[PDB]
């Protein structure tokens, strides 16, 4: 997270770290006790063994509760960036309570709308191509983009119904790399999104981009 400040304890109970090889890599959304929600390039293809989640602390590295992978599912639509949702089923079951709890979604059909506030948080770099990243969660606030103005930053065919967009103009604010597949909320702190890609990070006038949870909820609801 570029531009970000420290999350409090409980802001996002269903928060979950994506460690791979012992190291940083990505967020996720514990749907429920045995399921999280994250970005289909975290995880497709790769070995996931690898992967550890980590939900109900601040830290990627102790804390809270863990699980190992079970399986994963990526959307079966998912192609480049379009898509880019996977549902992970957990090897040990993690229960809501205290600082851990389940994420609601985005009614389906459900389209965040340019101008609303959005809070995106992770572990991530907290400036483009940054080595280095906090040990606590971060996260920021930032204004929705219009589909319309994210494909005239991006192009048309780049910007599809199953995303959306959000920054501001001036760039210093947004998600980046080792953010992915965490949690985009809207100010209800209803999942509307997870971290998907932009142009670099916090750049000027390039958006993030996230996959839409109101638009993907078919396949979420399918498999949770």
């Amino acid at each position: 997270i570029v531009g970000g400040t420290s999350a409090s304890a409980g802001d996002f109970p269903f928060i979950v770290s994506i460690s791979r090889n012992g190291g940083p890599w990505c967020g996720g959304s514990l749907l429920n006790a045995n399921t999280v929600l994250t970005a289909a390039h975290c995880v497709s293809g790769y070995a996931q063994s690898g992967f550890q989640i980590r939900a109900g602390s601040l830290s990627r590295t102790s804390g809270g509760i863990t699980s190992s992978l079970s399986s994963v599912r990526v959307h079966p639509s998912y192609s480049g960036n379009n898509n880019d949702l996977a549902i992970l089923k957990l090897s040990t079951s993690i229960p809501s309570g205290g600082n851990i709890g389940y994420a609601r979604l985005a009614a389906s059909g459900s389209d965040p709308v340019a101008g609303s506030s959005a809070t995106v948080a992770g572990w991530g770099a907290t400036s483009e191509g940054g080595s280095s990243t906090p040990v606590n969660l971060l996260k920021v606030t930032v204004p929705i983009v219009s589909r319309a103005t994210c494909r005239a930053q991006y192009g048309t065919s780049a910007i599809t119904n199953q995303m959306f967009c959000a920054g501001v103009s001036s760039g210093g604010k947004d998600s980046c790399q080792g953010d992915s597949g965490g949690p985009i909320v809207d100010s209800s702190n209803t999942l509307i999104g997870a971290v998907s890609w932009g142009n670099g990070c916090a750049r000027p006038n390039y958006s993030g981009v996230y996959a839409s949870v109101g638009a993907l909820r078919s396949f979420i609801d399918t498999y949770a």
